Parts: structure tokens; C-alpha cells; sequence
């Protein structure tokens, strides 16, 4: 019966590998959920950086204003 | 008999394999779509980094026109 | 019979080989994907330090500005 044996060796040692596979898979999906995540926080940041740069860009245009107001006066 | 049962089992494991073939295809276009959004981000901070680089140079005339007035008065 | 299992398994025992390869593989790129995503951060914080800076002379100017308009 060793072909018989060696048959029914190989398959325990498929099913054991498959079980392995399978929980590899688990993981990766959840390393991709995490990389997911950390993705879908950069636009917030870079969207407030872009109003704090529009909000100093008026606090510049009114300065060149008043400059050029003070400078007729003089 | 024993036979059998070994085919009924090699069909089941196909089987499986089928899905997880299926299930690594999936991932990868998951790991290509994050690619995508990581990639937009660097002409982002260009973007910004230019702004910002305006901005530097605006400051730096206020304060040159800002010195020369205060000679003047 | 015997000679279909064999060759069966042999495939079989392939397929897996590949797919290990192929975990291999992606396991690589969702590292590099990761280590993309960590540089991110910082390049954000630089921005935040010269925006800081820029404010902090912004307040400065308005108050030379301020004192200017007093005298005239
Ligand atoms: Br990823």
C-alpha cells in the first residue's frame, strides 16, 4: 500500500499548506486595509495647509495695499 | 473506495485553489489603487511648495519697502 | 488510476509553489507601498515649520505697519 501511503501523505501536506496560504491572505488584507487608511488622512492635511496658504495670501494682498497707501502719502 | 475519497479530496483542493487565485488577483489591483492615491500626493507638495516660495519672496519686498519708508518719514 | 493522482498532486503541488511566490511578491509591495506612505508626514511637517515662519512675519510686518500709520 505505499503508493496508497505516499498519496495520502501528499494531501495532508497540500491541506496543511493551503491552511497557511489562507491565513497569509488574511493578513495581507489587513496590511492593505492599514496602508489604506494612512492614505485617506493625507488629503484632509493637505487641504488645510492649502486654506492656511490662501488665508495668508489675502493677509498679504491687503499689506501691499496699505503700503501702497502709505506710500502716496508721504 | 480509498480511491475515491482521494479524488473527492483532490477536486475539493482545486477547488480551493480556484478561489485563492481569484482572492491574490483581487489583492494585487488593491495593492496598484494604493500605488495610484500614494502617487498623486508628491505634485501635491510641489504645488505647495511653490506657493510657498512666492510667498517668501513677497515678504521679502514688504520688508525692503517697509525699510525704505521708515527712512522717509 | 494511481498514475492520474500522481500527476494531479504534481499539479497541484505546482499551483501552490506559484502562489507562494506570488504572496512573496506582494508582501514586497505592500512594504514599499508602506514606506511611500511614511515619508509623507514629514514632508507635511516641513511645510507646517516654513508656514509658521510665515506667519510669524506676517504679525511683525502688520506691526511695523501699525506703528507707521501712528507717526504719519
Ligand atoms: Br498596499
Amino acid at each position: 500500500g505505499s503508493g496508497m501511503k505516499q498519496i495520502e501523505m501528499k494531501i495532508e501536506e497540500i491541506l496543511s499548506k493551503i491552511y497557511h496560504i489562507e491565513n497569509e491572505i488574511a493578513r495581507i488584507k489587513k496590511l492593505i486595509e492599514a496602508n489604506d487608511r494612512e492614505i485617506n488622512l493625507v488629503p484632509a492635511s493637505i487641504k488645510q495647509i492649502e486654506w492656511k496658504i490662501e488665508e495668508i495670501l489675502s493677509k498679504i494682498y491687503h499689506i501691499e495695499n496699505e503700503i501702497a497707501r502709505i506710500k502716496k502719502l508721504i
